[PDB]
């Protein structure tokens, strides 16, 4: 079901490596919703590309567009497990802390702070 589960450790690291040939200015970003969630929708894919001088208050931006939400509805993103600890980083720098040994930067995102 899950990202990890769908893709053997050498076929995500193999795709790492062609998006640094091929995209070499982009972070490559796993998106996945919690797999608790009752009230945000699913994503219309699970990889994404990002612009690597954008920080993580832009990327949560971006997602809300994504997932077409209004003003009101909640939306918490983890990052590599974890809360984020701010939100004006670049992901250039959170990537480089962040990452998984595959090379993705990996997120989930929910309508509660609870996970
Ligand atoms: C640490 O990365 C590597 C190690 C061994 C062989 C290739 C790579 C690589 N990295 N990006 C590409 N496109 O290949
Ligand atoms: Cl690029």
């Amino acid at each position: 079901k899950t990202f990890k589960q769908r893709r053997t450790f050498e076929q995500r690291v193999e795709d790492v490596r062609l998006i640094r040939e091929q995209h070499p200015t982009k972070i490559p970003v796993i998106i996945e919703r919690y797999k608790g969630e009752k009230q945000l929708p699913v994503l219309d894919k699970t990889k994404f590309l990002v612009p690597d001088h954008v920080n993580m208050s832009e990327l949560i931006k971006i997602i809300r567009r994504r997932l077409q939400l209004n003003a009101n509805q909640a939306f918490f993103l983890l990052v590599n497990g974890h809360s984020m600890v701010s939100v004006s980083t670049p992901i250039s720098e959170v990537y480089e802390s962040e990452k998984d040994e595959d090379g993705f930067l990996y997120m989930v995102y929910a309508s509660q702070e609870t996970f």
